[PDB]
Order: structure tokens, then C-alpha cells, then sequence
């Protein structure tokens, strides 16, 4: 029952299920690996284990040539998430190869459409829109990206990025911010005073606090920011715990709206909460108190979520697949499935910032 235990069981089950071939959409560059593999290197940091960077390794080398070339979505902030993995790979091999896809994936920033503002489309297919999930798909990268080349520019981009989807998409009532806006209020789902969609769906929301809780620390020393995002999380949090689920400790597909029937505990946005909660505990943004909540979602999530197959294969079920913008029935219907990357990746970094809480605890 130990967080990393877990971490493994569900890590060697993915790598045993697919070849970096298969790792699905396979042989494509994509976040949902992406996530998955910055879980797997978290985890290899954690315990030594090779394997666990070898296999990730080996999904940047299918995908990246021996002069750095990549194939990728070139209209997409999804596509630059993957990035993420390239500065532990460099870090380690010194390959120039990794810095050199890097840099394509950071050239991205100025081909992209904007809003009035400056606020990047979430994708050419969805002009004038932001979505919560390309605050961690661009962002972090970023950052990385900006302390890896010195490029300050970058700094002020996340910044930027960061203030206009908050001033768009947080709810005063609430606290939550909704999945996303559209500045030009052509959406069927845009509300025609405010231009946001309608539902507080938790993952999301979810992208977005754990990338708050990871960039802080990327940001220079006295960074007017550091305080903005920490209190933006902390705010974040409390409204977000208001809602965890009584009796199984868990969060809502539609976070505010538990009591509805058709409503249903999902994973990967449960997940990515403890993933804030407890980077939040341990670097100091968060009061520790939160470790209650937290060891409170971990004990559900295991017991409700997680079996074992009969041969072995560890399992987190409910996890939400790729989803949209849109309405409350649309959100509820979707999908549910098993070891689904999205939520794989976000079991698996939970797991590595939860561990140190788990052994510390009553300490
Ligand atoms: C190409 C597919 O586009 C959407 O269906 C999904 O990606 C979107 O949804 C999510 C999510 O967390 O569910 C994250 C991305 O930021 C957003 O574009 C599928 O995952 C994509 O494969």
C-alpha cells in the first residue's frame, strides 16, 4: 500500500500491455504519452530503476531522428506536452538530439493563433477558444524550456497565459474555473454574457492546479508570480476539497454536481487533485493540513478504483477519455475506461509525490 508500490504495479502493466510501438496513438507523438511517460520518468527518478527510463527513452527515439526531426500536430498546444520528456532525457544522455526536437516544439509558440488578448487558440480547429488543459499542455514546457535556453520571453508567456484563462474561466461563486471560453462567442457551449462553457469538469480543472503546483518552482527568484500562483492554488484547492466525495474520498466527473444520478466518481481528475494537494504539502504552498484529504482520496482511490486481474495486471478503471468542451449530458456519457493514459499518467505522479507525505506522516 505504499504510493510508489502502486506507481510500479500500474507502470510494468502499461509497458507490458504495449511496446513503445503501440503505446497508443500509436507511433504519433501525443500527450497522452506524453503524460503517461513524465509519470514513468518521475517514477525512474524515485527508485533507480533503469527500465522504467529506458522504455520512455525508447518512445522519444521512435519518434525523434537521429538529427532531431519530429513529426507532430503543428496547430495543437497538445502536441508540445510531450516535450516535457526530453528535458530529463537530455539531463541524462547529453544527446543533442532531444534539445534540437525541444526546440522545434518551443518554435510553436509564435506560429500560433491568439486571442484580443494574446491568449493561444487551444487548437487551429478552435478559434478564439482556451481550455484549462493547455495551461498544463503549454506551459510547463515553457518554463523548462525558458531555465534549460535563459529565454525570459517565456516566463512572461505562462504568465500571460495563465491570467487570461483565470480572468475568464474562475468562477466567483465557486472557486472552480470552468473547462473553457471563447472569446468570440461562436460555441454552441459559450454562454452569451461571459462566453464560457458550462460545466466544472474535473479534470480540467485538474491540468490546471497541477500545473500551478509545478511551476512555481520554475519561476526566477522573486518572481512577481510566485505569489499569484500560490495563492491562485491555494484558492484553487479549497474550493476543489469542498466537493471531494464524503463516503469514497474521491472527486465528480462535474465536480459541483455529485448529487445528480447520471454523475459519476472519475480518476484521472481525482488523481490530479492528490498530484496538487500533495506537491502543493510539500513545497510549502499548501497548509498540511490538506494530508487528511489527501490520504482520504489515496485510500478510495485504491479500494473503488484499483483491482488486480486474474493475471496480474494491475488496474485503474474510470478513467475519462479524450474529452471536448461542452454540455453536462455530453460530459457525463463519456467514456469510461480501464488504464486509459490519461489516467494512468496521473496515478503514477500522484503516487511519486504522495510517497514522501505517506512516510513522513505523524511525524
Ligand atoms: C485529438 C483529441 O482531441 C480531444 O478529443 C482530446 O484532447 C482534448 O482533451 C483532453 C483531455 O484531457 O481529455 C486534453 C487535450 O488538451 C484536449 O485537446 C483527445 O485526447 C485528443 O486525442
Amino acid at each position: 500500500k505504499s504510493p510508489l508500490t502502486y506507481a510500479e504495479a500500474l507502470a510494468n502493466t502499461i509497458m507490458n500491455t504495449y511496446t513503445v510501438e503501440e503505446l497508443p496513438p500509436a507511433n504519433r507523438w501525443h500527450y497522452h504519452q506524453g503524460v503517461f511517460l513524465c509519470g514513468v520518468l518521475r517514477l525512474w527518478e524515485a527508485t533507480g530503476e533503469k527500465r522504467y527510463f529506458e522504455y520512455a527513452k525508447a518512445y522519444a527515439d521512435l519518434l525523434i531522428d537521429d538529427n532531431g526531426n519530429l513529426l507532430f500536430r503543428r496547430d495543437e498546444l497538445d502536441a508540445i506536452q510531450a516535450g516535457l520528456i526530453l528535458f530529463p532525457l537530455y539531463e541524462q544522455t547529453k544527446d543533442e538530439r532531444y534539445v534540437k526536437a525541444a526546440k522545434r516544439l518551443r518554435s510553436l509558440y509564435g506560429t500560433l493563433n491568439r486571442t484580443s488578448e494574446g491568449g493561444f487558440w487551444h487548437k487551429d480547429g478552435y478559434p478564439y477558444q482556451m481550455w484549462l488543459n493547455g495551461l498544463y499542455m503549454g506551459g510547463p514546457f515553457a518554463l523548462k524550456y525558458a531555465n534549460l535556453k535563459q529565454e525570459t520571453e517565456l516566463f512572461d508567456q505562462v504568465v500571460l497565459q495563465e491570467s487570461l484563462m483565470r480572468k475568464h474561466t474562475k468562477d466567483a461563486k465557486t472557486g472552480l474555473f470552468y473547462h473553457a471560453w471563447d472569446e468570440a462567442k461562436k460555441m454552441p457551449w459559450a454562454n452569451e454574457e461571459t462566453g464560457c462553457s458550462p460545466e466544472f469538469w474535473a479534470r480540467s480543472i485538474g491540468w490546471y492546479v497541477m500545473s500551478l503546483a509545478d511551476m512555481i518552482e520554475e519561476l526566477p527568484k522573486k518572481h512577481p508570480n510566485r505569489h499569484v500562483w500560490k495563492n491562485t492554488l491555494q484558492d484553487m484547492i479549497k474550493s476543489i476539497c469542498r466537493y471531494q466525495d464524503k463516503e469514497t474520498g474521491l472527486w465528480y466527473q462535474i465536480v459541483d454536481k455529485g448529487d445528480r444520478s447520471d454523475n459519476w466518481l472519475e480518476s484521472s481528475g481525482s488523481c490530479l487533485y492528490m498530484y496538487a494537494i500533495a506537491k502543493g504539502i510539500n513545497k510549502g504552498y499548501l497548509d498540511r493540513a490538506y494530508e487528511t484529504t489527501l490520504l482520504k482520496a489515496y485510500q478510495g482511490l485504491i479500494q473503488h478504483k484499483t483491482e488486480t486481474s486474474e493475471d496480474g495486471a494491475f488496474l485503474v478503471k474510470d478513467i475519462c477519455v479524450g474529452t471536448s468542451a461542452g454540455f453536462y449530458d455530453y460530459y457525463v456519457s463519456r467514456e469510461r475506461s480501464t488504464n486509459d493514459l490519461h489516467g494512468a499518467g496521473a496515478f503514477i505522479l500522484a503516487m511519486t509525490e504522495l510517497e514522501p507525505l505517506f512516510r513522513s506522516a505523524g511525524k
